[PDB]
């Protein structure tokens, strides 16, 4: 699978370069992934600027899995899905219950 393509995909990334590099971006729902050691899922930061309090926002959410038809991946036991592209996706049109749902996929 794999999905170091996708606009929001960050691989080598980090839960505080996301952020940085979301940061920098600059987008509302700014959206990114990055693998993780897990059960073999993604983690998805999602930034928006705001928060005048701590702004932009960059949030790390991570693509549960699990071992569904073919449903595996989720974040936020709402939506599993097969690949974090369609778990992006349907974050990413869609609009999952999170900072935006996948407002615009950030690539460091």
């Amino acid at each position: 699978n794999n999905l170091e393509t996708y606009e929001w995909y960050n691989k080598s990334i980090s839960r505080d370069k996301a952020e940085k590099l979301l940061l920098d971006t600059g987008k509302e729902g700014a959206f990114m992934v990055r693998d993780s050691r897990t059960p073999g899922t993604y983690t998805v930061s999602v930034f928006t600027k705001a928060i005048i309090s701590e702004n932009p926002c960059i949030k790390h959410y991570h693509i549960k899995e699990t071992n569904d038809s073919p449903k595996r991946y989720y974040v936020a036991e709402k939506y599993v899905f097969d690949s974090i592209p369609l778990l992006i996706q349907y974050h990413q049109y869609n609009g999952g219950g999170l900072v935006t749902r996948l407002r615009y996929p950030v690539c460091g």
